[PDB]
């Protein structure tokens, strides 16, 4: 089988899975199921949520406990559930940083700071966050992350296992960066010529990037410490590996520090790009709610070099949503955060409760990917893809012919397909053209892919999509040719029945359930 790996070409990117693109349909547990005995409160989400990949942790002090006594227990019992239930893993290595701590380290690390130093602010206190600089800290990580890659060359020859995420959300709440005596002489000292050289700057820290001095300082030596664990392991079992950003909110930031300083922040991703070559891509883990900032967030991690993967997502009800901008930016991959039962909400992050109602908000847009999922993925990669969520967020309490009209033309999306546009619409009737109102809560969305200059793939949600053409015509009329229902049965399309008359006079109106259509397009002459 061949390895998975992450294709980059021509501005766009593809995950290749067994030889071919692939989309991440994913789900991550919760940070405390990475045990045996958790297992059976995951698979039941799992499959109700119809993900293709499990995310969840493989944690450093599970793997060696005891220095050089490795314990990879757990991920036999995951392997083996998992290729049973025919799913893939993105393991999640829980080492160094995990939300900025070293919790996950074994106690042998975490409770030996001489060994494996912290973090020391500008006032000699101490924050519970190692330091990049630790050279012992990067040398003992590198060797357990080696060791598990050695398990996975040795027991996983089908790659089970597609991609694995170095580190959780890196950096450091309370400081901008390390303030150390070790810390301080590389910050007084020059800085790399190799990144210098990359970011095309003339040549210390505080001479080269004045008042960001700090805090690039701390994502650069995070960004190295980052490369060469990922090079150690790469070099065993050269998966796709990358790393989740703990975001910080793109139009109104704060001070870093009060976001998570060091990581790949939208302000500091061409020093991450710069000094970590090997990391195949750096994946926002989105917890805004509105559309907005997600949008923007989406916006700013699509990137020529940057595949998008949304690594984590919030798991209420508002969320599920973004799947359609996600894919429609070409993205990889999409991972709601706490799909198990394992008795947890991060709510006010996530939903308030944890039941089928939960799960069934994603279930419901999964079912539209699924039924295509390689299809699709070839053609975000090979070709020209579109996607779109209900840009207005649910009405909140407070605020409940004006205010219609300005809601209307909110809720009114325009696609340029070539030599057809798009319009999406949400919240209204199957007839006639009554405007957009939008769904309460806020749900709808739509995915497009061009199979050729007047022939489209369409699927949607709680939307109608409307087609007309994009330039104006000359002398000639344009209508639908012909609208097919069906599905993809071994590459081939199946034609299940022809949408015309009343489902095709008032646009293409989907509700909560799955309809894959190819529509054709026609200008035709009246002369
Ligand atoms: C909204 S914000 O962007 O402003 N920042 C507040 C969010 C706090 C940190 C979020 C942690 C989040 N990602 C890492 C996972 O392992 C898990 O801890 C999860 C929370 O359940
Ligand atoms: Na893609
Ligand atoms: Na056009
Ligand atoms: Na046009
Ligand atoms: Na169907």
């Amino acid at each position: 089988a061949p390895l998975p790996e992450l294709l980059s070409n021509n501005g766009k990117h593809a995950l290749m899975v067994d030889g071919a693109p692939y989309i991440i349909l994913g789900s991550q547990t919760n940070n405390s199921s990475n045990y045996p005995d958790a297992l059976k409160d995951v698979w039941p989400s799992m499959e109700k949520m119809g993900a293709n990949t499990l995310s969840i942790p493989v944690a450093w002090e599970q793997i060696e406990p005891v220095e050089g006594q490795f314990d990879f227990s757990f991920v036999d019992v995951l392997l083996k559930e998992a290729r049973q239930r025919k799913v893939r893993l993105v393991l999640l290595w829980f080492a160094t940083w995990k939300n900025n701590a070293p919790h996950y380290a074994p106690a042998w690390v975490k409770l030996d700071n001489a060994r494996f130093p912290r973090v020391v602010k500008e006032d000699g206190d101490t924050l519970n966050s190692l330091s990049p600089l630790g050279q012992n800290t990067l040398a003992a990580d590198k060797k357990a992350f080696v060791e598990l890659m050695k398990y996975l060359a040795k027991r996983d020859k089908d790659h089970t296992v597609i991609m694995v995420q170095v580190q959780n959300e890196v950096g450091t709440y309370g400081a901008v960066r390390d303030y150390s005596p070790m810390a301080q002489a590389v910050f007084n000292a020059a800085v790399p010529d190799d990144l210098i050289q990359k970011l095309q700057l003339k040549p210390t820290w505080s001479q080269v990037f004045g008042r960001d001095a700090d805090e690039f300082f701390h994502a650069y030596q995070i960004a190295r410490y980052c490369d060469e664990v990922t090079v150690a392991g790469k070099a065993i079992k050269n998966l796709p590996m990358y790393v989740n950003v703990a975001l910080r909110n793109p139009f109104n930031p704060g001070l870093p520090g009060q976001y998570s300083s060091g990581g790949g922040t939208d302000n500091v991703l061409h020093i991450w790009k710069a000094a970590a070559p090997n990391i195949d891509l750096i994946a926002p883990d989105i917890y805004f709610r509105d559309y907005k900032t997600v949008s923007k967030v989406l916006e700013l991690y699509t990137r020529p070099d940057n595949a998008l993967f949304v690594a984590e997502i919030g798991n209420d009800q508002p969320f599920a949503r973004y799947l359609f901008p996600t894919l429609g930016k070409g993205g990889i991959g999409f991972s709601p955060f706490g799909m198990d039962d394992t008795d947890y909400t991060n709510y006010p992050l996530g939903a308030k409760v944890y039941n089928d109602e939960t799960i069934e908000q994603f279930a419901q847009v999964y079912r539209l990917v699924n039924p295509m999922m390689r299809e699709w993925a070839r053609l975000s990669y090979q070709g020209q893809v579109w996607g779109v969520a209900e840009p207005l967020d649910s009405t909140t309490e407070t605020q409940k012919e004006q205010h219609k009209k300005d809601r209307a033309s909110a809720l009114t999306q325009q696609l340029d397909l070539g030599l057809w546009d798009a319009e999406v619409t949400y919240g209204r009737p199957m007839f006639w053209v009554t405007p957009p109102e939008g769904n309460t809560p806020a749900a709808g969305g739509a995915l497009i892919a061009q199979l050729d200059d007047n022939e489209y793939l369409v699927t949607a949600y709680k939307a109608r999509v409307e087609f007309k053409p994009s330039q104006e015509l000359a002398g000639k009329k344009f209508m639908i040719e012909r609208v097919e229902e069906g599905r993809f049965e071994k590459g081939k399309w199946v034609m299940e029945r022809v949408w015309n008359g009343d489902q095709t006079d008032w646009g293409l109106n989907f509700t909560d359930r799955p309809h894959l259509l190819r529509v054709k397009m026609a200008s035709y002459s009246v002369q």
